[PDB]
C-alpha cells in the first residue's frame, strides 16, 4: 500500500472506481472489485465482507 493519489479502481473492468476510500474488496482473492462485480456476504451483524462473482459463484 502506497499512498500516490491513485484513484480506486475495480479489478475486473476497471472502469468503476470506488468512492472516497476503498470499494469491495473479496474476502478470499483480496481483489479489489465494484458492487457489480462482487456480492454483499456479512457474517452476523460485526463485519460486511465482499465476495467477488468469481467466488461467490464457485463457492456456490
Ligand atoms: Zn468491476
Ligand atoms: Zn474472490
Amino acid at each position: 500500500q502506497e499512498q500516490k493519489g491513485d484513484a480506486p479502481t475495480c479489478g475486473i473492468c476497471h472502469k468503476t472506481k470506488f468512492a472516497d476510500g476503498c470499494g469491495h474488496n473479496c474476502s478470499y482473492c483480496q481483489t479489489k472489485f465494484c458492487a457489480r462485480c462482487g456480492g454483499r456476504v456479512s457474517l452476523r451483524s460485526n463485519k460486511v465482507m465482499w465476495v467477488c462473482n468469481l467466488c461467490r459463484k464457485q463457492q456456490e
